[PDB]
């Protein structure tokens, strides 16, 4: 029985890791890595909430200066066990939440995409329209979808706060109608892999109104 972990806990324990790895690599000053060691440890242990065997002895191999990629690679793998997985909704209830949108049906996804997914949102070509999905603070599956344009640039993601291929998304709000939005990655599930914060995510829901 393993403690249970959201997928963009997986994403942020990746990430200190590999920064950890970098601290390892490049930085001199003793006392700053003994900090940096310190918090990561902390990190994720305020994430797990209670060291296991396996915790235990990850822990203790990142905590070595001498890590290596190979032991990176085994960590990340066991800590990928504790992710419980994006839910996929049924088509009728997927139908149910965009109940306007007739033929409309999820694009075929892989499981481990979905172990570190916070939301799912795909194209559609013809209608330049991406859709998302995700589960609220409630767990209630909500959908949404908006205008995303053509032009690629080259920027910080509002969803995901990485400097990604991003395109504008503008959601129109109940209709005579209102358009809002911000820049984001076009690719959602490379979006999804970069999205350690999960309240980055709710607050670009907030500000589509
Ligand atoms: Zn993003």
């Amino acid at each position: 029985m393993k403690t249970m972990i959201y997928p963009h806990q997986y994403n942020y324990i990746r990430s200190v890791i590999l920064r950890l790895k970098n601290v390892y690599k490049t930085v001199n000053d003793k006392e700053t890595v003994k900090v940096i060691q310190s918090e990561t440890y902390n990190d994720i242990n305020e994430i797990f909430g209670h060291i296991d065997d396996d915790i235990e002895e990850s822990l203790k191999v990142l905590m070595n200066i001498r890590l290596s990629n190979k032991e990176i690679e085994a960590i990340l793998n066991k800590f990928l066990e504790y992710v419980v997985p994006f839910e996929l909704p049924s088509p009728q209830k997927l139908q149910k939440v965009f109940k306007k949108v007739k033929k409309i049906k999820i694009p075929q996804f892989e499981e481990y995409d979905l172990k570190v997914s916070s939301f799912v949102g795909w194209n559609e070509l013809a209608s330049n329209r991406k859709y998302i999905i995700y589960y609220d603070e409630k767990k209630q599956l909500k959908g949404l979808y908006g205008e995303i344009s053509n032009q690629v640039v080259k920027g910080f993601c509002t969803i995901c706060n990485k400097e990604s291929n991003v395109s504008l998304f503008m959601k129109k709000s109940k209709t005579q109608y209102v358009k809002k939005g911000d820049y984001i990655c076009r690719d959602s599930i490379h979006c999804n892999k970069q999205l350690t914060d999960i309240n980055q995510f709710y607050n670009f829901i907030d500000k589509l109104d």
